[PDB]
């Protein structure tokens, strides 16, 4: 509908597949050549589905923080035939706060939905499902079960993805450009 909504759908388009684990259907994040995102509470095994295909995992690594405490997001490399669009240079390098965020997800339940979440706290710490967990952008909007692994975008930054909500707030974990330097 706007320069936001344009730039969250030119990174669905392109940079997102529907993973499943047995914890269930997440929107999950391609950040560059077999390398992915997801939140940790997928718990990712050795075998995923991307876009209902049987995919080998060939690297998962749950980050933390250096004082030892749950980032929330799963590192993925996939034995996949097909690289995604590198997107790093869309990533920001410091914790921030930011003006009128989308919130987007793809997933069977969810198909091709945007949600314009407004302004983005940095909040910090979260005790996320009893897991206390840094690094936490929070939003006034109402996010439910569907939503998580969702991409935060704003015009031009790819900033975290969903991972949570009390029902009147929701939670996502910060993505930061050096979590992904090769
Ligand atoms: C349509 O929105 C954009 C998409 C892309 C892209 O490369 O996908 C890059 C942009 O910045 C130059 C955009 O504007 C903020």
């Amino acid at each position: 509908m706007g320069p936001g909504f344009d730039f969250a759908q030119a990174i669905m388009k392109k940079n997102t597949v529907i993973a499943r684990t047995e914890k269930g259907e997440f929107t999950m994040l391609g950040v560059y050549d077999r390398v992915a995102v997801i939140p940790t509470h997928a718990s990712v095994g050795e075998i995923i589905y991307i876009n209902d295909v049987e995919t080998r995992v060939l690297d998962a690594c749950a980050l933390r923080d250096l004082t030892d405490t749950n980032l929330e997001i799963t590192i993925v490399k996939l034995d996949r035939n097909q690289k995604f669009r590198d997107i790093r240079h869309f990533l920001p390098r410091c914790e921030d706060d930011y003006n009128d965020a989308v919130l987007s997800v793809h997933t069977s339940k969810f198909p091709n939905m945007y949600i314009p979440v407004g302004q983005v706290t940095n909040y910090g710490f979260l005790n996320l499902g009893g897991t206390p967990t840094h690094r936490i952008l929070m939003y006034n909007f109402p996010t439910r079960a569907g939503q998580c692994g969702g991409v935060v975008t704003t015009t031009g930054k790819v900033i975290g993805i969903h991972v949570g909500g009390n029902g009147a707030q929701g939670f996502a974990a910060m993505l930061l450009h050096s979590y992904f330097t090769d």
